[PDB]
């Protein structure tokens, strides 16, 4: 199986992913070097699915030119029948390498927090609020952390359903959101990162963990650790008031990221 893309060819090595009309396939160009290619076959998607990835792609495009924290997209190729993004290729999502571990280096909890605050720090001084922020959109590459989607395509599935863990308050509340959401997310990431579970992984009955998220008197618990600049780091993203909730800059000027 091969790839011509604006001139090149690809060898197909296997699918990584797979959603609505997309595939990610990892693959190696011509030199052996190894790459991402995401594919979605247009032949029908309504023009709200056309114009979601015609924006993905412009805003991707836009913004890697400002931090290396996002994908790199090399080269794509759009028709009314397709597209072909060509993109660095991640080692493995956040999400599965979680999964893996137990044994969770702090100096490296560490250096992926800041890694996950800039990357959407920089969608947002672009004026996007990704409000689904969770692990999957995190790509480890070069022992760093990398931001794929932006939650304005359909993101997609590994390849052999999804959580609520991280949805903010104020999103389930809004049903009768702001950059303080993506934050309330990655907390949850964080919290995840250093207690290894979310905060209401406990609560496996889903109609009411959504009621713990929007619940006032339901307490978080934030077992004290050794870094307890971290503990406070959870303490103010895990906010379920947006307002009195911890903002990106202030984050970007906490201890926690600041020492050491
Ligand atoms: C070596 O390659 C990867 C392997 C794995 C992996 O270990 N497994 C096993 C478990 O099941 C999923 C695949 C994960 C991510 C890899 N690298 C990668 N993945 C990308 N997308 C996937 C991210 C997560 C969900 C499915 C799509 C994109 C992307 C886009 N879009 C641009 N560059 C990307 N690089």
């Amino acid at each position: 199986e091969c790839i011509s893309v604006k001139g090149r060819i690809y060898s197909i090595l296997k699918q990584i992913g797979s959603g609505g009309s997309s595939k990610v396939f990892q693959v190696l160009n011509e030199k052996k070097q190894i790459y991402a290619i995401k594919y979605v076959n247009l032949e029908e998607a309504d023009n709200q699915t056309l114009d979601s990835y015609r924006n993905e792609i412009a805003y991707l495009n836009k913004l890697q030119q400002h931090s290396d924290k996002i994908i790199r997209l090399y080269d794509y190729e759009i028709t009314d029948q397709y597209i072909y993004m060509v993109m660095e290729c991640g080692n493995i999502d956040l999400n599965s390498w979680l999964k893996k571990k137990k044994s969770i280096d702090p100096w490296e909890r560490k250096s992926y927090w800041k890694n996950m605050l800039e990357a959407v720090h920089t969608i947002h001084q672009h004026g996007i609020v990704h409000s689904d922020l969770k692990p999957a959109n995190f790509l480890i590459v070069d022992g760093m952390l990398k931001l794929i989607d932006f939650g304005i395509a359909n993101q997609m599935q590994p390849d052999t359903v999804g959580t609520v863990n991280y949805m903010p308050p104020e999103a389930i509340k809004d049903m009768s959101i702001s950059p303080k959401s993506d934050v309330w997310s990655l907390g949850c990431i964080l919290y995840y990162m250093t207690y290894g579970k979310t905060p209401f992984q406990q609560i496996i009955n889903q109609i009411s963990k959504l009621h713990a998220i929007i619940d006032p008197n339901h307490e978080i618990e934030f077992p004290d650790i050794p870094e307890k600049d971290l503990q406070d780091v959870l303490k103010c993203c895990l906010k379920r008031d947006p307002k009195q909730r911890i903002s990106i800059p202030e984050l970007l000027a906490h201890p926690y990221v600041q020492i050491q």
